[PDB]
């Protein structure tokens, strides 16, 4: 295998996310727990608001809520720089603008914490309307396909990447959310640098029936693409 890194995902790993948010002032909390197994570039995840309430759509969180659980094809192994930046890990920041609304910031590190892969992540969100898609709570429960497109950033030792979220409206209008994201090694070895390519990445969001705590369960599948063989 290409990068040391990447042989920690051969098997199932399991998943711990911790995230502390801050929305127009309204504080939150959500915990998810789960398992990846990036050789089929899937994952499943069950998420808690562990504050109560959340003060936003869980739409709005996906992107949010580890990327090196995609599946690379054989052909594209040496452009993986999620897994090879591992064990150490990865510091993920993120803009994402609502189109006519507020925007979300975040900041995460996606390491390994013993044989658990963690994302811990701090978000803030401003300039929100309190009666808007995202704080009126106006989104569908549920997730379309997108392409993630990234390009390496040799100078920061990382990649960059930009994207479209499409997130339906109750009505069947659309809130859109610009993404803008860059990932830097927190590690000193090296790294490996993508030529371009995409992730296509299909998310599926579900109801535990017998969960009583707001919470969200989330299957994502993932294939990097957009190299030819
Ligand atoms: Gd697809
Ligand atoms: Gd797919």
């Amino acid at each position: 295998m290409v990068s040391k890194g990447e042989e920690l995902f051969t098997g199932v790993v399991p998943i711990l996310v911790e995230l502390d948010g801050d929305v127009n002032g309204h504080k939150f909390s959500v915990s998810g727990e789960g398992e990846g197994d990036a050789t089929y570039g899937k994952l499943t995840l069950k998420f808690i608001c562990t504050t109560g309430k959340l003060p936003v759509p869980w739409p709005t969180l996906v992107t949010t809520l580890v990327q090196c659980f995609s599946r690379y094809p054989d052909h594209m192994k040496q452009h993986d720089f999620f897994k090879s930046a591992m064990p150490e890990g990865y510091v993920q920041e993120r803009t994402i603008f609502f189109k006519d609304d507020g925007n979300y910031k975040t900041r995460a590190e996606v390491k390994f914490e013993g044989d658990t892969l963690v994302n811990r992540i701090e978000l803030k969100g401003i300039d929100f309307k309190e009666d808007g898609n995202i704080l009126g709570h106006k989104l569908e429960y549920n997730y379309n396909e997108h392409n993630v497109y990234i390009t390496a950033d040799k100078q920061k030792n990382g990649i960059k990447a930009n994207f479209k979220i499409r997130h339906n409206i109750e009505d069947g209008s659309v809130q859109l959310a610009d993404h803008y994201q860059q990932n830097t090694p927190i590690g000193d070895g090296p790294v490996l640098l993508p030529d371009n390519h995409y992730l296509d990445t299909e998310s599926a969001l579900s109801k535990d029936p017998n969960e009583k705590r707001d919470h969200m369960v989330l299957l994502e599948e993932v294939e990097a693409a957009g190299i030819t063989l």
